[PDB]
């Protein structure tokens, strides 16, 4: 009898001692494009010495081209609509954005931010209802209220800022549709590997897509999250490529590497480890998933299967 099966670590932790405490600014708007900005159409780069992979390895490229995803870190209105249209260049589809941050964000007088608690766990333990629910109540009383805006600094704590009385509010919504973009949120918690529900969510949504649908991912800073479902969407469409052609290239295009490699971390960062092991395997099951059931074309959801198939450590 186990409390907590593989894969849904973070349910242990204590949502209580991660609340929200201050507007964290997702992106100062310096620059044209959002950070980690990559397609499945560009270019394979040299991997990162981090991850102690093979360079001189050239990856399978069959379905890059017709995958049709991006990703990126979070955005201001303006950096959204560049996005946008560097990618309608590439398809005549509709172009989604793909919001995976299930903390409450926004954008005020055009600045988008985010209810930080620590980890950036504020809306942690929360169910998808709850945390737009959470998201939609902050956003409004924010209206014609004096806030305090700040990027983190030292120790992840807020450093310098701004103070203004807020004069619009809009949600990620509604700034995607003004970029032209459609809009589906997921409600996934950072640094953690998405819950079934989460990947529920997606999978469903995934079903329903016209096949000329490009889908742009997105989180905070680009990285974990936005690897994750790339990743998942990469195995999804091209189920007849390898695991590691796929962690590979997924990587080599800019993203996170899901497969294992000597994670170092910080002791500050200490608490990251066990959550990094986690994805690395979950990852791998994930992989199981879909080879083992696209045959009946997914008849049984990934929660239910990731029950009677658990993960091992
Ligand atoms: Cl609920
Ligand atoms: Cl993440």
């Amino acid at each position: 009898t186990v409390t907590e099966p593989v894969g849904s670590y973070a349910r242990a932790e204590r949502p209580q001692d991660f609340e929200g405490f201050v507007w964290r600014l997702d992106n100062d708007g310096k620059e044209a494009l959002p950070r980690n900005f990559r397609t499945s159409a560009d270019a394979l780069r040299a991997p990162e010495k981090k991850f102690h992979l093979d360079a001189a390895y050239v990856p399978s490229r069959e379905g890059m081209d017709a995958l049709h995803i991006s990703g990126s870190s979070a955005f201001t209105p303006a950096q959204l609509k560049n996005v946008a249209a560097k990618l309608r260049e590439k398809t005549a589809g509709p172009i989604y954005d793909v919001d995976l941050r299930q903390e409450s964000h926004g954008y005020l007088d055009g600045i988008p931010v985010s209810w930080y608690g620590e980890r950036d766990w504020a809306n942690l333990g929360k169910s998808q209802h709850e945390a737009l629910a959470d998201e939609r109540h902050r956003l409004h009383a924010a209206l014609h209220k004096t806030v305090y805006i700040a990027p983190l600094g030292k120790h992840k704590l807020p450093e310098g800022g701004e103070v203004r009385r807020v004069q619009k509010v809009q949600t990620e919504q509604e700034v995607a549709e003004a970029a032209g973009m459609r809009y589906f949120r997921i409600a996934a918690t950072d640094h953690v590997w998405p819950t079934p529900e989460n990947i529920d969510r997606f999978l469903a949504f995934y079903r329903t897509l016209p096949q000329d649908a490009w889908l742009h991912f997105h989180c905070e800073a680009g990285v974990g999250k936005t690897t994750a479902f790339m990743v998942m969407t990469d195995m999804l469409k091209n189920p007849s490529v390898s695991l590691k052609d796929i962690l590979y290239r997924q990587h080599e295009i800019g993203g996170f590497y899901y497969g294992e490699f000597p994670i170092k971390t910080k002791d500050k960062d200490s608490w990251k480890t066990k959550y990094y092991r986690e994805k690395i395997v979950m990852i791998e099951q994930f992989y199981r998933y879909v080879q083992e059931n696209r045959a009946d074309g997914y008849q049984t959801p990934w929660s239910v299967w990731l029950k009677s198939h658990p993960a091992k450590a």
